């Protein structure tokens, strides 16, 4: 055994040992209990970043822990390969997105292998290969026939200078983020998943997920946004009917979740597209301009609530069916056409947004709810104004004294008897629009025939292969400019026809890849029945919190679709969910000759104990140390994990990632922290080396410890206490930094114990054999090497250390 720890001399050898034993290559073995541990698969962007290393180390800790506990562990990896990155790289580098992708995959795969993750590489998938995406085309065609996928006109943001469609997030002040050109709102036919048909199931099945973080479930519930409310129809006043047709001349229909406050409505608000707005705006230029501004807005969903709320009066009036009040209709920018009726009532005394709206425009506020003896102030909002649990109705005529639910029902009865309203359930959830006007993505398996319509491609003809010999040019989506692709024959009639040229939202590939890993070479279906039956659902999912809403909702939706197709028989894809925090680093800059800042990468900086400033490492010239934030290309503060691996080895990288912070917490890059991790591995190495240098290995202590000295009993107590703590940290708390600290304390106590005697050496052997197995999930290369110097058995067959209960009983006084 070499005296000094040298990662480059041990890490390739350990990886070859595991590869040869095929310990991570698993089959559907009915004799061993399955465990499916899955980390969110990466975009093959070029090289790993530190967020990747943290995610896949967490996954590997849990996977190796379960492996040592006797599970048949599947830990698969693959590549979320479609999307805009490869297209931008294509336009920047004049290479094919496919060529760029496959080169990146090969490089990043080598990186992952060098980190020693216990991955079943025989299950690798790449979502840009036709062997993968043919199956989501297949599912598309099956749901299209059932109407679960459908085609309808929708509105997109068109950038006329970049000649491409933009999401709301890429529209700034009504202009394209890169071009700076004014966006055009365009109506185009697009394809949608009817996810609203599954809203109730997606909402209610969240309650099954006892091992999901409560915040993720809360975010999903709020996104789905089910409400139990009331439809209410306000008769249009006789003087307000000019320009109105049909039922819009008879009544203004609204949806409210607070019909118990209907006696307190003081005005109503309609969307810019509402017929009442159209009729009112006919002779009023200010209304026309307000409507145009609303239609030209491109507010992203995450920003909708922060938008400043604005409105204009219409001079039109409706009548409250409960009390007979004549209320003025306003057009407001927060009322969205397509949500319910595109019209709401406003109760400023008991809804905070209505309070601020009415306070701005000096609209009336009428208290109809009282909470105890609390004072109502029409000039200042108080939280109890919105209370639904402990209020009773006041100023509400024959409804006074009722609580929320009782008043809800009485209003429902009153309105229904009059024909002026009825209870109604609504959902914020929109249908999922999947058409993308992009090249590097899964082709939509539809053929347009002037005789037959929009026709799904037959299953025998799938996949519709995306041609890979394409270099996007930036003057429009390439597929629409390639007749060699889109000119085809109709599969129903054989007539001249055109393939659909839009591609699929790349969320589609990540909505089912966890099932494909179960049988990634299965050519007769999305996933084979035998594999789906064996692996079931993902036992443990690990990924960033930024995916808590869309990706997880989409995956749960696809799981229920595939269940309803007979492909799987789980209701939920992921049993346990661990969401990791971001990785952050200090930033560095020098000021510009243009009064700005240029951001320097930390690897090109050297600091100069009490630290005082830093300078550029190539050419000494002091830079400004700046604030710490998420690693990004924006502030050029990304630390290349490859340089960390090159300088210290994979185990140091993994140990620092797991020790620096709990997974949910932000992990701050620290040079001293990395050095501390490496120093700890050197200490572990030296501890075993020095132990073996003073006598070589012995049989580890086991059994009755009567007659052991007090000092050795105390060390065995610490040993088996540490095993219990680490087991609980890996298995239950999923806090790995405290597990590492626990082993450090065991080694601290070992260091203070005289283990020179015969019984001392046996206990020392027991301590070291446990310590290297307790740390193997985190730093497997060094623990594999040290284990083999201590013991001739296969470490993974020795298994997870057991707690000796007898070592935890204390002497009787
Ligand atoms: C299931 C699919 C939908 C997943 C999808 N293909 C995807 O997210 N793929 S992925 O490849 O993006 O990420 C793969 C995983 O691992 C990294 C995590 C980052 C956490 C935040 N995060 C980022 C950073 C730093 C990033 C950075 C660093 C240095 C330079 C430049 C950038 N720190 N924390 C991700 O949430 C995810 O679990
Ligand atoms: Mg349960
Ligand atoms: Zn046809």
């Amino acid at each position: 055994m070499q005296e000094h720890y040298q990662p480059a001399a041990i890490e390739p050898a350990a990886q070859k040992k595991w590869d040869d034993a095929r310990i991570s290559n698993v089959s559907e073995d009915a004799s061993k209990p399955k465990y499916y541990c899955l980390s969110m698969f990466p975009y093959p962007s070029g090289k790993l970043h530190m967020g990747h290393v943290r995610n896949y180390t967490i996954g590997d800790v849990l996977s190796r822990f379960k492996l040592l506990n006797g599970f048949n562990v599947m830990q698969p990896m693959g590549w979320d390969a479609f999307g805009m990155p490869a297209e931008n790289a294509a336009m920047k580098n004049n290479v094919a997105p496919a060529a760029w992708t496959y080169d990146n995959i090969e490089y990043m795969k080598t990186q992952l292998k060098s980190l020693g993750f216990a991955v079943d590489w025989e299950r690798e998938v790449a979502t840009c290969k036709p062997e993968y995406y043919r199956w989501e085309q297949w599912l598309f065609t099956k749901l299209f026939e059932k109407g679960i996928v459908y085609r309808k006109n929708g509105t997109v943001n068109w950038d006329p200078v970049d000649q491409t469609v933009l999401a709301n997030e890429q529209v700034i002040d009504g202009r394209g983020w890169r071009s700076g050109a004014l966006i055009e709102k365009r109506e185009i036919p697009m394809y949608y998943f009817k996810i609203t048909d599954y809203a109730e199931e997606l909402l209610n099945d969240l309650d099954k997920l006892e091992h999901w973080p409560e915040q993720v479930k809360t975010m999903q519930r709020n996104w789905i946004g089910k409400s139990r409310g009331m439809t209410v129809r306000f008769a249009v006043s006789d003087d307000s009917k000019q320009g109105l047709e049909g039922d819009y001349a008879k009544f203004l229909q609204v949806y409210t979740t607070r019909p118990d406050t209907l006696m307190g409505a003081t005005y109503v608000a309609v969307a810019a597209e509402h017929p009442l707005a159209t009729a009112a705006a006919a002779d009023k230029p200010e209304l026309q301009a307000f409507i145009a501004e609303c239609k030209a807005g491109s507010v992203a969903e995450a920003d909708m609530a922060t938008m400043e709320k604005k409105g204009v009066p219409t001079g039109r009036y409706v009548v409250n069916p409960l009390n007979g009040d004549k209320l003025e209709v306003w057009i407001a920018n927060y009322v969205l056409w397509g949500y319910g009726d595109g019209a709401v009532m406003a109760v400023p005394a008991h809804d905070e947004r209505d309070f601020e709206f009415a306070a701005k425009y000096n609209l009336p506020k009428k208290q109809v709810i009282a909470v105890g003896d609390n004072a109502f102030d029409a000039n200042r909002w108080q939280e109890w104004y919105g209370d639904k649990e402990n209020g009773v109705l006041v100023n509400s005529g024959d409804l006074d004294g009722l609580d929320f639910q009782t008043a809800f029902d009485a209003v429902a009865a009153k309105l229904q008897s009059q024909g002026a309203g009825e209870p109604k359930t609504q959902y914020r959830l929109r249908d999922w629009g999947i058409s993308r006007q992009r090249y590097w993505g899964c082709p939509i398996p539809i053929v347009h025939c002037e005789k037959c319509g929009n026709v799904p491609v037959p299953a025998d003809q799938l996949p519709v292969v995306l041609p890979e010999n394409v270099v996007p040019d930036g003057m429009g989506s390439p597929l629409a400019k390639m007749p060699e692709f889109y000119e085809t024959s109709c599969p129903c009639c054989g007539g001249a026809a055109k393939r659909e040229t839009d591609t699929m939202d790349t969320f589609i590939e990540s909505s089912w890849y966890f099932f494909r890993y179960m049988s990634p070479k299965f050519s007769d279906g999305m996933v084979s029945a035998e594999s789906a039956k064996y692996w079931g659902a993902v036992d443990q999912y690990i990924g960033g919190i930024e995916h808590a809403i869309l990706h997880l909702l989409y995956a749960r939706f696809f799981t229920k679709l595939m269940r309803d197709e007979g492909l799987v028989n789980v209701d939920e894809p992921f049993e346990r969910l661990l969401t990791q925090g971001m990785v952050v680093c200090e930033t560095y800059y020098r000021e510009n000759d243009k009064g700005g800042k240029d951001w320097i990468n930390p690897a090109d900086v050297e600091l100069t104990g009490r630290p005082v400033s830093a300078v550029l490492k190539a050419d000494g010239l002091p830079v400004v140390i700046s604030g710490t934030e998420k690693m990004s290309k924006s502030k050029n503060n990304g630390v290349d994990p490859q340089e960390l691996i090159n300088a210290y080895g994979a185990d140091t990288a993994r140990l620092f990632m797991m020790f620096a912070a709990p997974p949910e917490q932000s992990l701050e890059w620290s040079d001293s922290g990395v050095e501390g991790a490496h120093r700890f591995l050197r200490r572990l190495w030296r501890t075993v080396y020095e132990y073996l240098k003073q006598g070589g290995a012995v049989k580890a202590f086991a059994g009755n410890q009567d007659g052991l000295s007090k000092e050795l009993k105390d060390l065995r107590h610490k040993l088996h206490s540490t095993t219990a703590k680490v087991s609980d940290d890996y298995g239950r708390r999923q806090q790995f930094n405290t597990a590492i600290a626990a082993v450090m304390e065991l080694l601290n106590q070992y260091d203070k114990t005289d283990t020179g005697s015969e019984q001392g050496r046996a206990v020392a052997q027991e301590v070291l054999e446990a310590a290297v197995r307790l740390l193997w999930p985190i730093v497997p290369h060094i623990c594999e090497t040290l284990w083999s110097e201590l013991n001739g058995a296969k470490l993974w067959e020795a298994g997870w250390p057991t707690v000796d209960e007898a070592a935890l009983v204390k002497s009787e006084i």
